[PDB]
């Protein structure tokens, strides 16, 4: 009383994700966590300004501003300090953890070391690692090796490291940087988003680019560099800013999903905000 | 232009789960993609008999029977060996691993090993680690340490443990089996639902307990023993047979599900059943 | 003077080799040296029978009588005995190497340990370990711990694991046999063929699977178990007596590559055995 | 019934390839994947560039422009980066890790650290690692340590190390830089030819050499530079630019191999590259 169905062999089903098509169950398994399967994009929240520049504006209590947020976000972004201390486990929401610092607003911006060991990242159930990659600047060797030794580290457990780069801001320049980075082994890049020319660094990179949210924009401006962004091939974007910043934030998040995961245009997703 | 908001004093945000308030952030976030932080309850699809079984009937084929009902899941139970080669992991389901078994069949059942290392396990980005413990069998005192073992490494790593009661059933033996389980360092318990003083079993175990489906009932009947279980304080069902043996297992996973979430009724859910 | 190809977005190659879609580049890579891409199957040549049988029939000289059989097989299975001893490494082909062993024709068969650390395997550049389970047998318990050790070791380095199901020879018994293997963990599965009752077999099993020469048949006998294996889903032959025993071992090769790769009958192939 | 040739001894295979005759057997399995064992040379198709370059000409997508060109290619050199996101393992063909990084064309060129770890070497299956060793540069030092650090590290594990001269060009230069690096340990030496003298640099290094393809040159002239280096003893060709930046790749490729395994000369080949 058995039916092993014989008339119709087994199929691997692809993995599509791009430029992960090729590691282990667990790592893809995490990378599903942040890049929604069936959209192959995220929408990203960044609050980990604080590592290097301490309470900085709308992030002075992440517990009481940034906690209403969290469910309306695929994935959270901070350090291991904010993570244990205010986000609550029951959020429910997938992590990825800063890695890098030891630098300041008072000193070298570019003067990182790795901020916290696989083992931790491992313990807090991430689903990757970040670390800042400045090149041309004054700590540029040390920042790659900070990428390397992330990777290194990761491959022996599964988790991915994602490679942010750190700052003239042309196509020519993020295209070298992302690259170098993907190179290395980072399996997600994030970078800026570029008023012409993005394109070419999307292309040239092997791996999932997300985009910064930058500087706070009218929220309308800040629509139209996600959609940007996400027509000419971004995976997905990481705000920080352009969310905690604004005078609506939950609204400006739903704007941002629309654009991201179901192709909405600027001006819809604006009236989409507007009704919020 | 700061608001550090100092008329509102910073307050932490309690973890209710069952035995679950003192651990750490990354055990308690894996146990939150396990059970639902609003209903505290957990509805896991297992299809792990193959470790010690080989092809059970309606396992025959995972890919094919069991692959369509992995989204109407909260959690997936199952061994490395299909997680890798028939699970894909774009089905973003938090999983839980059988760690145990070297035993068949063909043999003394209760002969079981500790079947993958938790390094594995973390590759795998588990939600836990499971293995047998048989209280009263010829193997007891391996099957106990199998679970000392697995929380040893667990507790390096923030991995959650789930010990199952394996086997005449009555409420002090489980209550024998779950406490000791527990006593030893198990997070999880999985045991199986009795006719009549599970309301003790529950009472006795400091932490979160899940009812085994047991062998193929009437669909009806099978809703029954869930709202029993859950009504007398059971976190969860870890359903197998009853669900994967039914002539309509989606339409029993909702109504599992209607009855373990939602506090539906034997008989509504039947209906629920009935129309699909 | 740069061409992203921006019109064109890059896709990923899917990896169809049954059930191996889920795994890091190094490890498919291996597999990749095992399972000929293009067909998905193998020809492997093996003479490990000394490891508990000491100077076998036809393998009392492997450095004359199988020496020059090496070139004409897709992958080599031995020991790392006489693999140093007398396979030139210039042979340029692909090993498999046993790893389990203790045992002997003069005691218990089903007595095995394993036989090389994963250490030594990697130094030998293998391609996989392979080692016995016994189900059934007096020491059942134990070869299921070793294909346990081998996985665990194994999936740190990349390295697949190969399980042999040792041994009355019927489906129900081999369907258990290589689905609680293939559970606990192993990538391959080896096992051998059945009048009737195979294609439940292959399909009740998540990985690729091989068959055994078995004892000397005839070589149009054994053309056309193997043209019956594959016909019916097998993923290659593991000959080791049909080849060695034969008068004419190049011929024989040549025909079940005939058979394996390129779809032919066991007639036809029995004439290109003819014409050699 | 059994037949030990007792009348002819067993005798050992020579291994002839330049300084390898005293490995182990899995270095030399892995050296013999790289230098084919009848020519004793290779054909290596190089596109490693963006380590520390970025997107540079040709190389903006590898998965395009590159892909098509593998199968042509006795082995392929590349970062873990690439190999992984844009590689298909089913390519089936043996690679070497470039395994130094952390420099860029913004910053000083020989400033390179180790960029992936033995570890992740192993796990992807490498026939060897490739590092950058600077003789005259400010960071020769360090160089010379990432070497050192390689070897340490490859002789665990049976990986070969090549150590590659990074640049006035003449013969007493790079005769300096490949006998320095090979007295450390390496066992592949990747150097450029030179117009005068180079077969001096051959015969003063104790184990096989291999030239860069250097800056893009009109396809016969390339030819040309091949034909010198093996006709002085070269063991092959590590081609990048040359080939990729053709406009003919593939015919460009087969020229090459051409020239190098089989002793065509530069004109000969180049009829070759016409008719393609
Ligand atoms: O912290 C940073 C890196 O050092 C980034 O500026 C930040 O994480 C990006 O998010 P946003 O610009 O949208 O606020
Ligand atoms: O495999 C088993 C333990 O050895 C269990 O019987 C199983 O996992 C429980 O699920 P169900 O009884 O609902 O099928
Ligand atoms: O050695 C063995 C396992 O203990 C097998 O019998 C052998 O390797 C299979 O090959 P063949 O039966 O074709 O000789
Ligand atoms: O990348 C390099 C070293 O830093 C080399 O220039 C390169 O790998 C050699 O190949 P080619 O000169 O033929 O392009």
């Amino acid at each position: 009383g058995k039916d092993f169905r014989t008339d119709q062999p087994q199929k691997n089903i692809p993995f599509t994700l791009k430029g992960c098509g090729a590691l282990d169950w667990g790592m893809q398994s995490r990378l599903s966590r942040i890049f929604n399967p069936k959209t192959g994009k995220t929408v990203m929240l960044a609050f980990d300004h604080g590592y290097f520049q301490g309470p900085t504006t709308g992030l002075e209590r992440i517990d009481i501003n940034i906690a209403p947020l969290f469910e309306h976000a695929d994935v959270l972004m901070c350090t291991r300090g904010i993570l244990r201390s205010v986000v609550p486990p029951a959020t429910n929401r997938p992590v990825v953890l800063r890695a890098s610092g030891a630098n300041s607003i008072l000193a070298e911006l570019s003067n990182e070391a790795v901020a916290l060991s696989m083992d931790d990242a491992v313990r807090l159930n991430s689903c990757a690692v970040a670390a800042q990659v400045y090149i041309g600047s004054e700590y540029e060797h040390q920042s790659i090796k900070n990428i390397i030794q992330l990777v290194d580290a990761g491959m022996k457990v599964g988790m991915p490291t994602m490679a942010v780069t750190g700052v003239v801001r042309d196509q020519r320049y993020f295209s070298l940087a992302t690259r170098i980075a993907a190179e290395m082994g980072a399996q997600i890049i994030k970078t800026y988003y570029v008023e012409k020319g993005f394109e070419r660094i999307v292309a040239g990179c092997p791996v999932p680019i997300v985009i910064a949210g930058g500087k706070k924009l009218p929220e309308r401006e800040a629509l139209e560099m996600c959609w940007q962004a996400i027509d000419q091939g971004a995976s997905g974007v990481d705000m920080g800013r352009n969310i905690f910043q604004s005078d609506h934030p939950v609204a400006m998040m739903k704007a941002v999903q629309a654009v991201v995961h179901h192709n909405e245009t600027a001006d819809r997703a604006y009236e989409l905000y507007l009704s919020e």
